[PDB]
């Protein structure tokens, strides 16, 4: 029993964290094979960062300008290139600790673990979801740039995020490992504001199923709803629309708990209009939206990595 | 900026997880140097669960009764001993991945990361606190026994917990890495119930300071209180008494935020009095008690 916000074991990712220094700037890098990946703003001064020409700043760089440190050992850079907002530093040594990995771009609502690092050294690991507005509600201080977000599939690390910046509201913005920003963000000190956030409905439903599995049933009700009626209510409360794909994905949990997806939707519908009434679900007084259906199944079935 | 429940990177601990099998029972073990540590109930049968005699069951065992598996490689056990509720299996190979480590016993309110494993393989990592009643509110299925709780304070892994059992209320009981149970629990299937749990007050105050640091101030007030008046209110909500030591510990946060400890105590008094009024502190609608003053300073 028990339900926790659980991150993937970070070991395979820790073995890839290096410190990248370019001039006065020091952030983290991801060392996979003979390439180190890091945000391209490492080649930026506070003068440059207002309106930076990265293609121009990078042509003025030589391989020795990048100090790459893997532990106490300093790696030598033999090539430098840029793909979108990520810098790629070709190195002379392949990382012996390189795991089976792949670069994946995630969709909103999807969750991942973050391995927060400072000076190429991992300091913490936490779980978070890609918000529907494309920001992550992370925990990042100065120097955390280059920290990566990942998921583990069997024995394969799927790298899906690299941290670049923090918005004025305390939320964070980053890119996939191909340098493509998540959302409408740019990698420069400019006026940028996250759009109005919405609740990830399929995850709230997955989390209600996890609560039922752990014996919390007070919120269950005799009612069911149509997918259309639920969505009309969901919009009114700033909840993401629930598609037929979300209903299909929630299928195994529906079968394991004997509570049809549209039956759980009517429980969620009552919770939104009426509230908790001083009660909690899984020790929480709010509807949690940071557990995907595959997360709930993985935690309640004991899938190992 | 930002405030999350953050676990320590589990890498150093993953490299120590092995599968220990004794007859029909299979749980996890912690392989440090040439010793594998695991709960002593791996040597119990169906008949030996209500009142097993472990000293007697262990003398009837031989090294070749313990199947220790590190990855696909099967380790050879060359000695077996018991220290309190933990079994120590001396092996012929030292773990190449053994980190700088130390065994520490924690006190209620202290937090640590748990590396949940099944069949010697890490499935997940999460953060939790040692409850004032000495149980942990973990996430554990059958086979997670031997999973360890730890804190990585600069390069060194402090092992402070090993999972042993699940109480009838869904909460968990375990020991330090010296086999000493946390609380009044025994490693028998006899009727055991956790005492009524209480909120870790110093942790709620530390968490309110973290919220102020991150710009959340709606809960603040013009009031201050005596430490005695605060404690009388606290017990009425099942909150742990706040000692002078807790006030001292909250000193750096009080200085960083310019909000005296007894001033925050009056904010907490008011929060207990009215509740949240549909508002949240750090994205939560309840007062979080699984962040210590040390975690709040570290994370911020
Ligand atoms: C369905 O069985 C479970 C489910 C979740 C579980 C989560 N953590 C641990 C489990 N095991 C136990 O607590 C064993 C089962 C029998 O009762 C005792 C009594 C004493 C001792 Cl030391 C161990 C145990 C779990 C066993």
């Amino acid at each position: 029993s028990g339900f926790r916000k659980m991150a993937f074991p970070s070991g395979k990712v820790e073995g890839c964290m290096v410190q990248v220094t370019c001039g006065t700037t020091t952030l983290n890098g991801l060392w996979l094979d003979d390439v180190v990946y890091c945000p391209r703003h490492v080649i930026c001064t506070s003068e440059d960062m207002l309106n930076p020409n990265y293609e121009d700043l990078l042509i003025r760089k030589s391989n020795h300008n990048f100090l790459v440190q893997a532990g106490n050992v300093q790696l030598r850079v033999i090539g430098h290139s840029m793909q979108n907002c990520v810098l790629k530093l070709k190195v002379d040594t392949a990382n012996p600790k390189t795991p089976k990995y792949k670069f994946v771009r995630i969709q909103p609502g999807q969750t991942f673990s973050v391995l927060a690092c400072y000076n190429g050294s991992p300091s913490g690991v936490y779980q978070c979801a890609m918000r529907p507005n494309f920001t992550i509600k992370g925990s990042f201080l100065n120097g955390s740039c280059g920290s990566v977000g990942f998921n583990i599939d069997y024995d394969c690390v799927s790298f899906c995020y690299m941290h670049h910046m923090e918005l004025p509201t305390g939320v964070h913005a980053g890119t996939d490992l191909e340098g493509n920003f998540y959302g409408p963000f740019v990698d420069r000190q400019t006026a940028q504001a996250a759009g109005t956030d919405t609740t990830i409905t399929v995850n709230v439903l997955a989390w209600l199923y996890a609560a039922v599995i752990n014996g919390d049933r007070w919120f269950l009700n005799r009612f069911t709803t149509t997918l259309n009626d639920f969505n009309l209510v969901a919009m009114k409360y700033n909840y993401e629309p629930l598609t037929q794909d979300h209903v299909d994905i929630l299928g195994p949990l529906s079968a394991q708990t004997g509570i049809a997806v549209l039956d759980m939707c009517a429980s969620l519908k009552e919770l939104l209009q009426n509230g908790m009434n001083g009660r909690t679900i899984l020790g929480s007084a709010l509807l949690e939206d940071e557990f995907t259906p595959f997360d709930v199944v993985r935690q309640c079935s004991g899938v190992t990595f």
